[PDB]
């Protein structure tokens, strides 16, 4: 069992724009282990829709190359929980954000969270934000993460983080 507390009072309209994947953590090492790992994805943009759905633009290393992927996240009755059908995941969980700097989110397959759970620390600008990383570490204290990756500014501005 993995219990998740998403942000009360999330306003998805205020997350719009460019983001950078500053850190990522996962319940299962193989989710993120190596360049090719299935949940090793680098968010480029969050585009909320007027009806409050969310388009996620990201990059993934696939056919020897750093590919662009587009995920349509459908809203639910909980503003911080969205339904997806991509990367073999079916939920997006928004843990926390201050809108102006950082956003913490997870993906999972609700049928098996332990085999599934990947969370990220996003920042709006390509700089290391110690505050955002401490919020990420705090948010993850109760999650059973077995791999954690933290990137430098050079990795932030790089195709698939090098
Ligand atoms: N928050
Ligand atoms: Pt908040």
């Amino acid at each position: 069992l993995i219990v998740t507390q998403t942000m009360k009072g999330l306003d998805i309209q205020k997350v719009a724009g460019t983001w950078y994947s500053l850190a990522m953590a996962a319940s299962d090492i193989s989710l993120l282990d190596a360049q090719s790992a299935p949940l090793r994805v680098y968010v480029e943009e969050l585009k909320p829709t007027p009806e409050g759905d969310l388009e996620i633009l990201l990059q993934k290393w696939e056919n020897g190359e750093c590919a662009q992927k587009k995920i349509i996240a459908e809203k639910t009755k909980i503003p911080a929980v969205f339904k997806i059908d991509a990367l073999n995941e079916n939920k997006v969980l928004v843990l926390d954000t201050d809108y102006k700097k950082y956003l913490l989110f997870c993906m999972e397959n609700s049928a098996e969270p332990e085999q599934s759970l990947v969370c990220q620390c996003l920042v709006r600008t390509p700089e290391v934000d110690d505050e955002a990383l401490e919020k990420f570490d705090k948010a993850l204290k109760a999650l059973p993460m077995h791999i954690r990756l933290s990137f430098n500014p050079t990795q932030l501005e790089e195709q698939c983080h090098i």
